[PDB]
């Protein structure tokens, strides 16, 4: 029994230094090869972190690539996600870190225990915060929102 654990997980925020944050989660990982002759970075903790998050990969993996200014691949076969370019994990959490500070945790109450709203109709986005109370649409996205209207979220009973 090694003097330990064996896999750590950082704080839901990169922004507080302290161990009594409850909520974890796992710091995703960034695969990469060769180097110009087809160099691309593989988060291969992509599913993982998601579920975590208790949000699909298809939200963030989209960001990463809207942010980095590259193309990504989706493949829910496999479950493998693909970033043109080169990132290091290091910094793709950096990256996401945003996603996961206005989508994930509460602009008031910086609560992962929020949800997401979608409408086809209106064809905008919307959040809906209970911690605190907090409601509104989220910035119309470039690329993003069209692919999260194509396709809505997925639901739950
Ligand atoms: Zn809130």
């Amino acid at each position: 029994g090694s003097s330990g654990s064996s896999g750590m997980s950082v704080n839901v925020n990169r922004s507080v230094s302290d161990q009594f944050y409850r909520y974890k989660m796992p710091r995703l990982i960034a695969k990469v090869e060769g180097k110009g002759n087809g160099i691309k970075t593989v988060i291969v903790n992509m599913v993982d972190v998601a579920k975590a998050l208790n949000r699909p990969p298809t939200y963030p993996t989209k960001y990463f690539g809207c942010e980095l200014g590259a193309q990504t691949q989706f493949d829910v076969k496999n479950d493998r996600y693909i970033v043109n370019g080169s990132h290091e994990a290091n910094k793709l959490q950096d990256m996401l870190d945003g996603f996961i500070k206005k989508f994930v945790l509460c602009p008031e109450c910086e609560n992962p225990e929020t949800d997401l709203h979608v409408n086809p109709k209106k064809q905008t986005i919307g959040n809906s915060c209970k911690a605190c109370g907090y409601r509104g649409m989220l910035d119309t996205h470039h690329k993003l929102c069209t692919f999260i209207l194509k396709n809505p979220p997925e639901n739950s009973d």
